[PDB]
C-alpha cells in the first residue's frame, strides 16, 4: 500500500454541461420489505451526468489502492 | 498505507453547469418496513451532474487508500 | 498512515453555476417503520450538482486514508 | 496517523453560483417510526450544489485520516 | 496523531453567491415516534449551496485527522 | 500493492454536454420483498452519460489497486 | 341601450385559489420608442388566475352593452 | 341593443386552483420601435388560467351586447 | 341608456385566496421614449388573482352600460 | 340585437386545477420594428389552461352579440 | 339578430387538470419588421389546454352571433 | 340571424388532462419582414390538447352564427 512519484527538474481544458431534468444516484440502496442487504464499496467511485477525468496524472504521479472482505 | 511525493526543482480550466432541476443524490440508504441494512462505505465517491476532476495530479503527487472488514 | 510530501526550490480556474430547483443529498439515511440499519462512513465523499476538484495536487502533495470494520 | 510537508526555499480563482430554490442535505437522518439506527461518519464530507475544491494542495501539502468500528 | 509543517525561506480569489430560497441542513437528525437513533460524527464536514474551499494549502500545510467507536 | 513513477528532465481538451432527462445511476442495489444481497465493489467505477477520460497519463503515472473477498 | 328585468312571486359557492409568484396584468399597453398606439376598450373585461364567475343571473337578470368608433 | 328577462313564481361550486408561477396577461399590446397599433376591443373578454363560469343564466336572464368601426 | 327591475313579493359563499408574491396591474399604460398614446376604457374592468362575482344577480337586477368615440 | 328570455313556474360542480408554470396570454399584439397593425376584436373571448363553462344556460337564457367594420 | 328562450313549467360535473409547463395564446398577433397586419375576430373564441364547456344549453336556450366586414 | 328554442314541461361528466410541455396556439399571426396579411375570423374557434364538448344541448337549443366579407 505505498505510494512514491519522485519529479526532479534541473492549454485549455473546457468542460461544458447544459441538462434538463438531470437526475444522478450514486452509490444508493433503496429497498422496501427486504430483509438484509450488504453494500460494501472500497473503492473511488465516479457517478453522474458529465464525468470528466482531464490530465489525471500530469507530472509524476502514483495511484494505489487496497479493499478487503474477510469473514470466516 | 504510506504516500510520498518529493519535487526538486535547481492555463485556463473552465468548467460551465447550466441545470434544470438537477437532483442528486450521493451516499444514500432509503428502506421502508425493512429488517437490517449494511452501508460500507470506505473510498473516496464523487457524485453529482457536473463531476469534473481536472489535473488532479500536475507535480509530484500521491494517492493512497485502504479499506477492510471484519467479521470473523 | 504516513504521508509525506517535499518540494525543494533552489491560469484562470472558473466554474460556473446556474441551476434552477436544485436537490443535493449527500450521506442520507432515510427510513420508515425499519428496524435496524448501519451507515458506515469513512472515507471523503463529495456529492453535488457542480462538484468541480480543479488542481487538487499542482506541487508536492500527499493523500492518504484508513478505514475498517470489526464485529468479531 | 502522521502528516509531513516541508518546503524550503533557497491567477484567477472564480466560483459563480445562481441558485433559485437550493436544497442542500449533509449529514441526515430522516425517519419516522423506526427502531434503531446507526450513523458512523468518519471522514471529510463535502455535499452542495456548487461543491468547489481549487488548488487544494499548492505547495507542499500532506493530508491522512484514520477511521474505525469496534463492537466485538 | 501527529501533524507537522515546517516552511524555511532564505492572485483574485472571488466566491459569488445569488441563491433564492436556499436551505441548508448540516448534520441533523429528524424523527417522529422513534425508539432509538445515533448519529456518531467524527470529521469535518462540509454541507451548504456554495461551499468553496480555495488554496486550502497554499504553503507548508499538514492535515490530520483520527475516529473510531468502541462499544464491546 | 506498490505504484512508482519518476520524472526527470535535464492543446484543446473540450468536453461538450447537452442532455435532456439524462438517469445516471452507478453503483445501485434496488429490492423489495428480497432476503438477503451482497454488494462487493473494490475498483474503480465510472458511470455517466458523458464519462470522458482524457490525457489520464501524461508524465509518469503509476495506476494500481488490489481487491479480495476471504469467508472461509 | 334598454334593459328590463322584471321578477314576480306571489347552496355552498366555493373558490379556492392557492398560487405562487402570479403575476396579473389586465389592459395594458406596453411600449418603448414607438410613435402611436391607440387601445379602446368598452365592454367588461374580466382577467385574472381565479376567474370565477358563479350565479351571474339566478333571479330575473337583463344585461346589455354597446360600444363604437367614429372617426370619418 | 335591448334585454328583456322576466321570470315569474306563483348545489355545490367548487373551483379549486393550486397553480406555481402562473402568468396572465389579458388584453396586451407590447411594442417597440414601432409606428403605430390599433387595439380595438368592444366584448367581455375573459383570460386567465383557472377561467370558470358556472351556471351563468339560472333563472330568466338575457345577454346582449352591440360593437362596431366606423372609419370612412 | 335606460335600466329598469322591478321586484313584487306578495347559502354559503366562500373566497378563499392565498397568494405568495402576487403583482396585479389594472388599467396600467407603461411607456419610455414613446410619442402619443391613448387609452380609452369605458367598462367595467375586473382585474385580478381572484376575481369572484359571485351571485351578481339574484333579485330582479339590471345592467347597462354605453360608450362610444367621435373623432371626425 | 334583441335578447328576451321568460321563465314562467306555476349537483356538484368541480373545477380542479394544478398547474406548473403556466403562461396565458389572451388577445395579445406583439411587435418589433413594425409599421401597422389592427386588432379588432368584438366577441367574447375565453382564453385559458382551465377554461371550463359548465351549464351556462340553466333556465330561461338568452344569448346575443352583433359585430361590424366600416372603412368604405 | 333576435334570440329568444323561454321555458314554462307548470349530477356531477368533474374537470381535472394536472399541466406542467403550459403555454396558451388565445389571439395573438406576432410580427417583427413587418408592414401592416389586419386581426378581425368577431366570434366566440375558446383557446386553452383544458377546454371544457359541459351542459352548455340545459334548459331553454338561445345562442346567436353576427360579423362582417366591409370596405368598399 | 334569429334563434329560437322553448321548453314546455307540465350523470357523470368527466375530463381528465395530464399534460407535460403543452403548448397551445389558438388563431395566431406570426410573421416577419412580410407586407400584408389579412385575418379574418368569424366563427366560435376552440383549439386546444382536451377539447372536450360534452352535452352542449341537453333541453331546448338554439345555435346560429353569421359571418360575411364585402370588399367591393
Amino acid at each position: 500500500v505505498v505510494a512514491a512519484a519522485e519529479k526532479t527538474k534541473q492549454g485549455v481544458l473546457y468542460v461544458g454541461s447544459k441538462t434538463k431534468e438531470g437526475v444522478v444516484h450514486g452509490v444508493a440502496t433503496v429497498a422496501e420489505k427486504t430483509k438484509e442487504q450488504v453494500t460494501n464499496v472500497g473503492g473511488a467511485v465516479v457517478t453522474g451526468v458529465t464525468a470528466v477525468a482531464q490530465k489525471t496524472v500530469e507530472g509524476a504521479g502514483s495511484i494505489a489502492a487496497a479493499t478487503g472482505f474477510v469473514k470466516k
